[PDB]
């Protein structure tokens, strides 16, 4: 017998958005500069032609893909010009992001035990360095195609899927081959860029303040323990673990909206709900930043 | 000079040009599937590129242009497969699937206070295999199709600016009333949504659903009786309907096979009980719930 299943390249097509550029007065067309795309690593991706919906609004779309759950920059170099010849002696700039907006998804936990590792992958396609975690070979391939189609695959599909990653990722050294296990086990499979903050800085927060540029995710290994409302840096805080107690849950944020993943149950939270998390056994031990 | 942003990914094309797979129980011998047929639910046979062996069970490919959004394609494994076993098949296998989104809906906000029926009509035709249809129809006002294809990859607030200029450009129409509540019908024919009035030619609103034209997928249902969720015909493709709950209107729309009941901005998932339970007609008024069934 056989069973149909599709796939489609949604992902692609979120490191390749349609941008937009709306002003505020009607603009010269050849005044226009290069706009140019510009990452928190500094890398720059070249814009394509502009198309002009109006008098006012350009739309252009990247020459290469853009990262995947990175944000960006639009530098719209000085020297742009109204139509009654009034210049911009200042370069424009606006941002972007290149994540989903519609809501995370819930992965099933058929072992009784793979609590671990779902939450991991959780905080994982929410991450940075998805696309850096995807082109890593090393990373048993299944993982990969999870984490690929997470978003734009039947929930029948993904159940497959993550059968297959869960198998691939217990038959690697650092995850138990049974049972439960730890957080930090699966993100050392999937090849996870963390920051310990043992290295460094004094205290977590300290750590998380005071680290190198391009930090995003940081593994919080010093004391104090830390709760969501010591978290700095709020504003740019988008996914974290948090461990119940043999049981871990993830929070992450999608398009303003946090929500709390357990399992395969997806319920959205507010910001005051996760103000009550408490620190304590570590409750919060991945803090992943955009 | 001041600039405001905005990121549209190119999420409704992607759905067109889908990469299809197909897994089978026992490993195949790779010679034994030569040529894989695909065709549309209209019966036109759409041409494939080469076919792709990703493991003894599982073959790959895709299709050579996009295919038609919200609709269904059946695909038929010809005849003559043998596993390595030495089994043969003396029947074409089949198997099916649909280039809808398995995402979640979407909630549309409702400022107006009486909007409901244009939430509910957009709801529906998203939905819809006649989707791709209504993008391209110049008639339609152009905020309205931006609105359409921009539905499921748009920032809360860009699809919060994109609905507003879409209720605008629709409440504009002739169709649809310039102030106050309205009816989803006048959305419908503002959006030239293809209708079947089963009215017309037929006795009851399921026979006319049973023994309509081929391809038919939207039914308006104006005979006798009204129809509770239960009475609709063929349950395994509807895909949308509205609700009238008196002078408020939600949607019901099924994603992934799981229904969703969008009450403007409010996305609640729902059971099979709630929907047979959805009464057919309110008692004191005598009016119809559900007016517009939408199908696959």
């Amino acid at each position: 017998a056989v069973v149909a299943t599709r796939v489609p390249p949604t992902h692609a097509a979120l490191r390749r958005p349609t941008i937009e550029l709306e002003f505020d007065r009607a603009i010269e067309p050849g005044s226009v500069p290069h706009i140019v795309l510009r990452a928190d690593d500094g890398t720059s991706v070249a814009v394509g032609p502009l198309s002009w919906l109006s008098d006012r609004r350009i739309a252009f779309a990247p020459r290469k893909p853009l990262k995947s759950n990175s944000r960006y920059e639009i530098m719209v170099p000085a020297g742009i010009r109204s139509t009654t010849g009034e210049r911009s002696t200042h370069p424009l700039t606006s941002s972007f992001d290149t994540a989903p907006v519609t809501p995370p998804r819930g992965l099933p936990n058929l072992d009784g035990a793979s609590c671990f590792i779902n939450t991991a992958l959780q905080l994982a396609v929410h991450s940075s360095a998805l696309d850096d975690i995807l082109s890593n070979e090393a990373v048993p391939p299944a993982v990969r195609t999870l984490l690929e189609d997470y978003d734009a695959a039947s929930a029948d599909a993904l159940d497959a899927q993550l059968a297959a990653a869960v198998a691939a990722l217990r038959a690697t050294p650092e995850v138990p081959d049974s049972g439960p296990g730890q957080t930090l086990e699966v993100m050392q499979a999937l090849r996870m860029p963390l920051y310990d903050t043992s290295s460094a800085a004094k205290n977590n927060a300290d750590a998380i303040r005071h680290a190198p540029p391009n930090t995003k995710a940081f593994f919080l290994n010093s004391y104090p323990p830390l709760s969501y409302a010591d978290l700095p840096n709020h504003d740019r805080l988008v996914a974290f673990d948090y461990s119940t107690g043999g049981h871990y849950v993830a929070y992450v944020k999608r398009d303003g909206i946090w929500y709390r993943i357990d399992d395969a149950q997806v319920s959205a939270v507010n910001e005051q709900d996760l103000l009550a998390l408490p620190a304590f056994s570590v409750s919060i031990e991945i803090a992943i930043y955009r």
